[PDB]
């Protein structure tokens, strides 16, 4: 993996966000997982060594993004200052916001989705549908708090550039909460669209024409899930944003939605 390796830490270098003497921050590209096939923790010592020469030992990770998710990734030069950045977010102390295309336009068009997320993740809500009627259901033992503020940004009829803010940090909950929450899956996302993990999402005729693609397409269109900014606490605030994608502001345009003003 080292040519690889090496590769893809002089593109993550090129695109950079902020270095000072503690944090070296990147742009996360699409598709590369955070660990192990190419991952960030391959290149942590050959980015070290690139970035502060051969006597450099590997830069640590501070927090996690999934694989279909791009942008702000904060990374750390000292372990002790990695833990340091660890804390802030178990202690919920970092402001992290996302932006999504959603299928579907939230309503209402601002609010919170607080329903517990258990883990193969679903929702776990207070009632059961029998026949058409709800039955209280005791909270599952395993059932995690899961909370996501959500704003839309922009939207048409059928399409909404959405900002999210994951109070928690529970896995995919910012795409459960979106498709099974408010019945508006981020586009590209297969696994939680339709009730059927195996099948591609399904997209209008309009949303499809807009696109500029054919339905068997569709399972080829990536998640749109850009981590946008985080703000951290001092180690004053840092105040981290990341462009979007240019697929992502692609589809924002075929999509007639608009950056925020
Ligand atoms: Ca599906
Ligand atoms: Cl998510
Ligand atoms: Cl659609
Ligand atoms: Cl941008």
């Amino acid at each position: 993996l080292y040519f690889q390796g090496n590769v893809l830490a002089k593109a993550l270098t090129r695109g950079i966000l902020h270095q000072d003497k503690n944090l070296v921050v990147i742009n996360k590209p699409y598709g590369l997982p955070v660990h192990g096939q190419l991952c960030i923790t391959d290149v942590l010592p050959i980015l070290a060594k690139m970035l502060h020469g051969h006597k450099a030992e590997p830069l640590h990770l501070c927090h996690r993004l999934d694989k279909e998710t791009t942008g702000v990734m904060v990374l750390a030069w000292d372990k002790d200052m990695a833990h340091q950045v660890q804390e802030l977010f178990r202690t919920r102390q970092v402001v992290k916001k996302y932006w999504a295309i959603t299928v579907h336009v939230p309503m209402p068009s601002a609010g919170v989705v607080d329903i517990p997320i258990v883990e193969k993740m679903t929702l776990s809500p207070s009632y059961r549908m029998d026949d058409g009627k709800m039955v209280k259901v005791r909270r599952s033992r395993n059932a995690q708090v899961a909370v996501t503020q959500y704003q839309v940004l922009s939207s048409t009829l059928s399409s909404a550039l959405v900002e999210l803010q994951p109070i928690t940090g529970i896995k995919h909950q910012l795409r459960v909460h979106l498709s099974f929450g408010l019945d508006c899956p981020i586009l590209g996302d297969h696994k939680y669209s339709d009730w059927n993990r195996l099948a591609p999402q399904k997209l209008s005729v309009g949303t499809l024409k807009k696109l500029g693609l054919e339905q068997s397409k569709a399972r080829y269109i990536p998640l749109h899930l850009h981590a946008r900014q985080l703000i951290l606490p001092a180690l004053e605030e840092l105040n981290l944003v990341c462009k979007l994608p240019r697929f992502f502001v692609h589809s924002l345009h075929r999509l007639r939605l608009e950056m925020p003003n």
